[PDB]
């Protein structure tokens, strides 16, 4: 049957095309993950339908109810067959779903407004004049909440106690906060998003310092799914063919607006 | 029972300790992969024995006999339970063994003697005054042999036809050739090895340009092994704890000899 793909709108991975109202089906969407879903399906020989996760989440388990939300939840509970999105490969997700080998590398990174006198996480951690935070859901927040590393633990303590709230709900909100805060907000976000934004007008942000960790995004399937093996081999094939690098250049750099 | 680990001597992943003749068992060895094997075993709760692959290979299948050699072969044929080494995650290996999520990122990279007027693969590809090659076995050679990308295809054609042979048998041989060829040899090798060497005396090499691809090393087990799941979760746990970054710094940078 048609494979149900769950994904989520996030630039430049999945976006509704400007003229989407005139299109149908999968053709309504564009972006890195859209292109990737099409290549994976072509290599594994299946038809598929892109659907957008209802709750707008990636995947976390409620501590009380023990229910998985997000795209991971759609897989775990049988609502979707595959998740193709900037879904960070984490231990807690790997315990309940199957992940491909990573299709893209990333790490938590610092986005500043140009001119901000910050060069590293340790720099942020030692001060408060420049506020800093993360998405209020997702693997970045969890990284900090869970870290036993001294600098990241101090940052997490800072972020929980800082007022007003340093958390944002969306990547767009975080970028807007950076751009509007006159150098007094720094956003901690995945390096991929950071790099994407740095290439976009008004060219007033930049990624600074090293990344805080290293990890990858993977394609996820329900545990035991017969699709898993084929999609993993497809990811490795596409990587080896240079197609993943091509897609990254297409969506991040090829039409870069900032020099 | 005790888990049989197959690995291979390659610096700084696995090395015999200077006083190994006075030690026994796993304690004879040191390096990044030695440390990693110990952490994985501790997290998965097994005892293990480090053994060194007999044929000194990583893993490739003979086109005629269809027999797998190297550490991959030891797994496929039941001689070892787990392979812990700088074993590049490739499609052809993933078809016959199980790989963890990557424990370390890398890409094919160019090593030059300092002062060599080369900044990229495309630079090498356009000339012949500076000879360039790879290991005569391994994933780097296969990358070139198999590439359909124009620049890498031209490089492969160059390497097959260049005289004398541009291939080397070991990383040490490649480094020595770079250091001894007065800027007239460049070595194509994994970025991890390149970065390691760049930090060692006599500080006369360096990694130049971007990497030519992106990939990872993974821990490998025989297909269907019950160890697979646990070792994969261990790798993700160790990554998330910052232990993999710590090990890389330990073996590459902490005692760097070159500034
Ligand atoms: C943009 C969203 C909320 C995602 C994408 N990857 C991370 C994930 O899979 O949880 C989340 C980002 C983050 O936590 O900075
Ligand atoms: C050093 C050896 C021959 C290894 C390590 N990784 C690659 C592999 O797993 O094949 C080989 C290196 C290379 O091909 O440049």
């Amino acid at each position: 049957k048609t494979v149900v793909v769950t994904t989520i709108l996030e630039s430049p991975y999945v976006m509704m095309k400007k003229n989407h109202e005139m299109l149908e089906g999968n053709e309504r969407y564009e972006g890195y993950c859209v292109d990737l879903a099409a290549e994976i399906a072509k290599h594994c020989g299946f038809k598929y339908k892109l659907t957008i996760v209802g709750d707008g989440k990636y995947g976390a388990r409620d501590a009380d109810t023990k229910i998985w939300n997000g795209m991971v939840g759609e897989l775990v509970y049988g609502k979707a067959d595959i998740a193709i999105a900037p879904l960070t490969i984490t231990l807690v997700r790997e315990e309940v779903i199957d992940f491909s080998k990573p299709f893209m590398s990333l790490g938590i990174s610092i986005m500043i407004k140009k001119g901000t006198p910050i060069e590293s996480a340790e720099d942020l951690s030692k001060q408060t004049e420049i506020a800093y935070g993360t998405l209020d859901s997702g693997s970045t927040k969890e990284f900090f909440r869970r870290s036993k590393i001294a600098v990241f633990d101090k940052m997490w303590t800072y972020m929980r106690s800082a007022e007003p709230s340093v958390f944002v709900r969306t990547t767009a909100e975080g970028v807007a906060r950076v751009r509007k805060s006159k150098g007094k907000y720094a956003f901690l976000l995945e390096s991929t998003m950071n790099e994407y934004i740095e290439q976009r007008k008004p060219c007033d942000t930049m990624k600074v310092g090293g990344n805080l960790d290293s990890k990858g995004y993977g394609i996820a399937t329900p545990k035991g799914s017969s699709l898993g093996n084929a999609v993993n081999l497809a990811v490795l094939k596409l990587n080896e063919q240079g197609l993943l690098d091509k897609l990254k250049n297409k969506w991040w750099y090829d039409k870069g607006e900032c020099g």
